[PDB]
RNA sequence: GGCUGUCGUCAGCUCGUGUUGUGAAAUGUUGGGUUAAGUCCCGCAACGAGCGCAACCCUUAUCCUUUGUUGCCAGCGGUCC
């Protein structure tokens, strides 16, 4: 009757032993994610995803999976919001000037051409 | 000084910002391939930028438009041809 969580997780021991309290329990040589605990994250993230959405904030979408880098444009769009695509390669959030650079020269190359 | 040859029309040389490192510094500037090429894709803590490579300049090949002389003679005339 919840919604998604009806998985059952992707790990046979490569696990993080950070993911103590996460793990509903090993079996059949996979790790099995906490699908019970679910519940309070939707909580909160609808919280403030709400709370930022008030003034607008703005929410990245990330992915360099082969079937879910593309099945996140959609929820970009959608809700009309930031993405990116395959391949985002670090140095843009910390090193500002040559995202702004390039962004907004390739852009308008594009306008132009 | 200026000017010149030189490796060598070889393809490398560095910088801004980031990142990593206490730090000198490294990264960028890596593998696969690929190009004549640091030429470019793919994965990559780096994105970019500069001189670099190409191209822009000159010449050549096809065609067209314009002008037709001192240049040409398809058509016409006879020709001191």
């Amino acid at each position: 009757m919840l919604k998604a969580g009806v998985h059952f997780g992707h790990q046979t021991r490569y696990w993080n032993p950070k993911m103590k309290p996460f793990i509903f329990g090993a079996r059949n040589k996979v790790h099995i994610i906490n699908l019970e605990k679910t519940v309070p994250m939707f909580n909160e993230a609808l919280a403030e995803l709400n709370k930022i959405a008030s003034r607008k904030g703005k929410i990245l979408f990330v992915g360099t999976k082969r079937a879910a880098s593309e099945a996140v444009k959609d929820a970009a769009l959608s809700c009309d919001q930031f993405f990116v695509n395959h391949r985002w390669l670090g140095g843009m959030l910390t090193n500002w000037k040559t995202v702004r650079q390039s962004i907004k020269r390739l852009k308008d190359l594009e306008t132009q051409s």
